[PDB]
């Protein structure tokens, strides 16, 4: 189904377990930072994607902070 968004699905289960949250409250469109989720491991998570091969910025995922936008910012910028 996915592509390179794939590699979203081990994020969410990652987010899910880190928050100490479960899939039916950390839905994706639910705010990271709302959730609990500081801005160190935002950038973190910047560590992630960049190395994954994600050119991101961490202001683009900053001003979104969610599973489901940064789903779209996963795929839609990466050659697929």
């Amino acid at each position: 189904d996915n592509r390179h968004a794939a590699d979203y699905q081990q994020l969410r289960e990652r987010l899910i377990q880190e928050l100490n949250l479960t899939p039916q409250q950390l839905h994706e469109e639910s705010n990271l930072i709302q959730a609990g989720l500081d801005s160190i491991r935002l950038m973190r998570w910047l560590h992630w994607f960049r190395k994954n091969g994600y050119r991101l910025t961490l202001r683009e995922l900053y001003a979104a902070p969610t599973l489901a936008a940064w789903n779209q910012l996963m795929l839609s910028r990466s050659p697929e």
